[PDB]
């Protein structure tokens, strides 16, 4: 197995896949790595299962359809990896933690948002369908490119934008277009 956190690309404690040769920090796995059970799958492990279970699921999908279903095992199953790969971009850093807003010429956000209330609300099963977690994640995004209007820091939101999008149309099979 790697000898450095697959999420943070750190050593220290880490638990190792049995069937692939990824290895966690505990709290770095989404969700947290289970006490017990052995062996243990890692969320990649998991995801490529249901894909291998069930081919289909990799043809083209609707995104107003995807957003529609309902939070069964599944779709919580690929939330969580959906934002485990945000957490895997070093600059999802900026976004992880309770943002404040005070900057001469703008306003904070109405409803802040940010990765780890996202990460709670669905340990907590907080969300009923995808869409839930869906918009909560793009209004990280939004919410700083309001904020910091023309600053040149408003790139890093979408940078990290960007990668939700593109993990985003990969893990839900969102059918390719032009
Ligand atoms: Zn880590
Ligand atoms: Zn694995
Ligand atoms: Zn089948």
């Amino acid at each position: 197995n790697s000898n450095i956190c697959e999420v943070c690309n750190k050593w220290g404690r880490l638990f190792c896949c049995d069937t692939c040769p990824r290895s966690f920090h505990e709290h770095c796995h989404i969700p947290s790595v289970e006490a017990n059970k052995n062996p243990w799958s890692c969320i990649f492990c998991r995801i490529k299962t249901i894909q291998e279970r069930c081919p289909e699921s990799q043809s083209g999908h609707q995104e107003s359809e995807v957003l529609m279903r309902q939070m069964l095992p599944e779709e919580q199953l690929k939330c969580e990896f959906l934002l485990l790969k945000v957490y895997c971009d070093s600059k999802s850093c900026f976004f992880a933690s309770e943002p404040y807003y005070n900057r001469e010429g703008s306003q904070g956000p109405q409803k802040p948002m940010w990765l780890n209330k996202v990460k709670t609300s669905l340990n907590e099963q907080m969300y009923t369908r995808v869409e839930g977690f869906v918009q909560d994640m793009r209004l990280i995004f939004h919410n700083h490119k309001e904020f910091y209007r023309e600053d040149k820091f408003t790139r890093l939101g979408i940078q990290v934008q960007d990668i939700f999008e593109k993990n985003f149309r990969n893990i839900f099979a969102i059918q390719e277009t032009s």
